[PDB]
């Protein structure tokens, strides 16, 4: 009765009926899901009785301050859990939740008459009206809501919320109840395509090819020219250059057909060994995506079959009985022998190669003779090993693997590196999930998005990674949340839709309560995406103010009320968006037609207003990669003592061309300031607009708080847009907070995109920056320091973004499709160079920005 539900609601969640997984027959889709099942339930089981803290770390996981991971007086508001009252008292920012909790339970005493039962340790503090909480021994300036109530001056308001509520929150959140002998050339069959659309007069190839993630296991094989027709007949061998014995796991026979006098038509890859180690015979229809090889591609077919063009092949049968891939211990005493000493003239030309990427043929050979002064010396260059590791060669695999199986876990940047592409080996791949498992939950967040583009790399659906993610999400709410709704948003596109479709009902048998909240946000944006399409219509009739009230009279149906009311933001679970206040909800007059929708919360007071845009046509998930590098920078920079004031905001795809962005309150464009209108707190010269415009919002002494947000700002995102090529800057998508901050907008174009954006300076900028003076190079050359401090500390992590961004290559962005893409990455950071070199290079990119600003100061 229950687990009918249950199903139904998993399949309309995941945007997939579950019977369609059934139905495909397939043994390596079932067992899937039944080992994810049963590990995901055990998961769940484990934390249906966690203590009453560690619920809150699963459930709330702690917000804590960049610089705190790994004085001052302070007003608090404290009220309890079933009252009204409240406690306004003063506080060290020093202080520890324990002592601002003791100090609440005094209080309470004294107005109550009566000594409490109540201890400190007891209780838990709720940030008002948020899923955020305060707990554990850190001062509360360590906690990102506090440290944003000091910048922002407004008081913290908190809920003593006690260890039996905790835990009845936790209890209504329950879960119901030899391959090494077979010497002859690896061949196949090529016997016939299907359904194949091309030119008449043309004729058809196929290309054939092994790979080994990136690498060519040997050269590439074309079939004969056959005329052009809907099922075209080849029945022909095609013989590769490599012995069947020396096939590496990994590796993938992948297939291209085209039309020639080039015309590409379609490729199609797949493993040759299936997911139980066994090496594939008989016949395969292999459904192809319509496109000269495609190595990276998915290697499982086009679930189109009404209208994909097939290529069948035959996988010959090379031995009387089934063969599998040899077991780990038989790898491991084939790769124990081996030979290990030579000159030190050698032994240095590795120290400056291994230090130094390229190399040449002469230097693999170096590297491979001494991997085990790799191993021993230099375990951080095992990615460079790797690479020379001839993959071809089934006893130097062996001899790689017995030196892996032994190698010290390496850095979290070192395993992000060894998770690319161009380390498919499955070994390898659980080597780098083991050095990635000491990521904190907080380093596994940052690179969540990455992680999850590297799923579409994986050769086998039930993967290492897999696991890890999965485990991951189960012990973190926040976690699970985020991977829930990477996932959901590419559900629309069919090389994902099953791993992600399988990975989501995974989730889901692991936490039935947040299927439920996660179907709450579904509901909501199912119908802001009706609202937004009765929007975009009426706005071509009629005007946008009536076209506005449409909106809200929409919006005011029991239906809608309902459904985007009270619900947890797909953009954080933390904001509890609760009362939509209709009459502020609004739209954009660009051609998609935004909408703004606004919110408000008594329980939460001021911080319960909050904003969301749902946006429907545009891909969002640029925006979002880009948004995600600001804010890696601004934890980097603050990392080092320097916070530049950013205003890294949510963005989030949850569907095809859909998503979510959060609302920046008290923000304008540089434009609608600049636009100088007349009865307003009105410039004798258009330079003064945003300086007059800061003065209204910041009146007397405020208003160097105000100028020095500006500047901090302006500095950071100059760097950020400078590092990440963002071009087509304009007032249109420049804003500003009443407070100061400068932030960008819209970031549908980045590295480059095809030119080498210059460093830029905007003089009305400079005008805010120097008071409003002419000369004030005193405050000019404290920007500048910031920007070359902030630039400085982003090339020292010069390789934590490269590899990101490599990762990132996995998305299909097409803005981020080659190494050209990451070239500009490198050139911007000036990774070849020295510090003293780089920033001698930024300060001719500075000041040459700054000679350029001046053709404006000029005028
Ligand atoms: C990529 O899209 C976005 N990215 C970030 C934001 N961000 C918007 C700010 O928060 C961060 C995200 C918003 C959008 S969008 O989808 O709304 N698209 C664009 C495009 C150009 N310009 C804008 C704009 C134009 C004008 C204004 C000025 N505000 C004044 C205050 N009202 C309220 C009182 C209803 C709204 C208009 C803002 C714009 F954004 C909004």
């Amino acid at each position: 009765r229950v687990k009918k539900l249950i199903n139904s609601q998993i399949s309309l969640l995941i945007g997939k009926g579950l019977h369609e997984f059934d139905s495909l027959r397939d043994p390596e889709v079932n067992d899937f899901r039944t080992k994810m099942r049963q590990f995901c339930e055990e998961a769940a089981a484990h934390r249906q009785q966690l203590g009453w803290v560690e619920w809150l770390q699963y459930s709330f996981p702690l917000q804590l301050e960049p610089s705190a991971r790994g004085n001052r007086a302070l007003l608090v508001n404290v009220k309890f859990e079933g009252s009204e009252e409240s406690f306004t008292f003063q506080v060290s920012t020093k202080d520890m939740p324990l002592a601002l909790m003791a100090c609440a339970l005094r209080k309470k005493a004294t107005v109550f008459r009566q000594p409490l039962v109540e201890q400190p340790e007891e209780y838990a503090l709720q940030v008002n009206g948020r899923h955020e909480y305060l707990y554990g021994n850190y001062p509360l300036c360590h906690f990102q809501y506090i440290c944003s109530c000091l910048h922002s001056g407004l008081t913290p308001h908190l809920t003593m919320v006690h260890s039996s509520s905790i835990l009845a929150m936790r209890d209504e959140q329950s879960n119901p109840a030899s391959l090494w002998s077979l010497e002859q050339p690896f061949s196949i069959e090529l016997i016939e395509g299907r359904k194949v659309n091309a030119d008449e007069r043309m004729k058809l190839v196929v290309q054939a090819g092994l790979f080994h993630g990136n690498e060519m296991l040997c050269k590439t094989v074309s079939s004969s020219e056959v005329n052009v027709c809907s099922e075209p007949v080849w029945k022909q061998r095609l013989e590769f250059d490599i012995s069947v014995c020396d096939l590496p796991r990994m590796a993938r026979l992948c297939f291209a057909l085209y039309a020639v006098v080039d015309c590409p038509i379609a490729w199609a890859n797949l493993m040759l060994f299936d997911y139980k180690d066994q090496l594939k015979t008989g016949e395969r229809c292999l459904y192809m995506w319509p496109s000269l090889l495609n190595p990276a591609g998915t290697v499982r077919g086009n679930p189109n079959t009404e209208s994909a063009a097939a290529l069948v092949i035959y996988l010959p049968e090379v031995a009387p009985h089934p063969v599998y891939f040899p077991a780990l211990e038989k790898i491991l005493e084939l790769g124990r022998h081996g030979e290990r000493r030579i000159t030190e003239e050698e032994q240095l030309q590795l120290r400056e190669i291994l230090e130094r990427g390229e190399l040449y043929e002469h230097e693999k050979d170096l590297v491979w003779k001494m991997r085990h002064e790799v191993q021993e010396h230099f375990p951080e260059a095992l990615a460079r090993l790797l690479l020379v590791t001839k993959w071809n060669k089934h006893e130097d695999v062996a001899q790689m693997l017995y030196l892996l199986c032994s190698w010290p876990e390496l850095p979290v940047l070192s395993a992000l590196e060894l998770l690319d592409f161009s380390f498919p080996d499955c070994y390898v791949g659980s080597f780098a999930i083991k050095s990635l498992r000491k990521l904190t939950d907080d380093e596994l967040f940052q690179y969540l998005l990455q992680l999850v583009q590297v799923l579409k790399y994986e050769s086998y659906l039930d993967c290492e990674l897999t696991k890890f993610l999965l485990g991951r999400a189960l012990a973190n709410r926040k976690i699970g949340h985020f991977l829930f709704w990477h996932l959901r948003s590419e559900m629309h596109v069919p090389s994902v839709a099953l791993r992600f479709g399988l990975i989501m009902e995974a989730y889901c048998r692991g936490s039935t309560h947040h299927m439920k909240v996660l179907m709450k946000q579904g509901e909501a944006l199912s119908k802001l995406k009706a609202l937004n399409d009765f929007v975009k219509v009426s706005s071509q009739k009629t005007t946008k103010p009536q076209t506005k009230e449409m909106m809200h009279m929409c919006m005011r149906q029991e239906t809608y009320m309902e459904a985007l009311s009270h619900l947890q933001s797909p953009l954080d679970p933390s904001t509890l968006l609760e009362e939509v206040c209709v009459e502020q909800c609004t739209f954009m007059d660009s051609k998609m037609k935004p909408l703004w929708i606004m919110y408000s919360s008594e329980e939460a007071g001021s911080a319960g207003n909050v904003g969301i845009i749902f946006k429907n046509g545009d891909d969002l998930r640029q925006d979002m990669l880009t948004l995600q590098m600001i804010q890696l920078m601004d934890v980097l920079w603050k990392q080092e003592g320097l916070d530049l004031r950013m205003t890294p905001y949510g963005c989030l795809p949850t569907g095809d061309r859909t998503g979510l962005i959060e609302v920046v309150l008290h923000s304008d464009t540089i434009a609608n300031i600049q636009l100088n209108k007349s009865n307003m707190a009105t410039a004798a010269f258009n330079k003064d607009a945003l300086l007059n415009w800061l003065k209204s919002k910041n009146p007397g002494e405020a208003l160097d708080r105000a100028i020095e947000e500006f500047t901090l700002s302006c500095a950071g995102y100059c760097v950020a847009t400078y590092v990440l090529g963002i071009g087509d800057r304009h007032s249109d998508n420049i804003m500003i907070r009443e407070s100061g901050q400068l932030f960008h907008i819209d970031f549908g174009h980045f590295l480059g995109n095809r030119e080498r954006v210059p460093f830029i300076l905007t003089y009305d900028f400079v005008h805010v920056i120097q008071q409003g003076k002419t000369n004030n190079s005193e405050k000019f050359e404290r920007f500048r320091g910031y920007c070359e401090r902030a630039y400085t500390i982003l090339r020292r992590h010069g390789l934590l973004f490269l590899h990101l961004f490599a990762l990132m290559r996995a998305a299909g962005l097409p803005e981020l499709s080659c190494s050209k893409d990451i070239q500009y990455l490198k050139d911007s950071l000036a990774l070849g160079k020295t510090e003293e070199e780089a920033l001698k290079h930024f300060r001719v990119k500075f000041n040459e920005a700054l000679r350029e600003s001046w053709k404006t100061k000029v005028n």
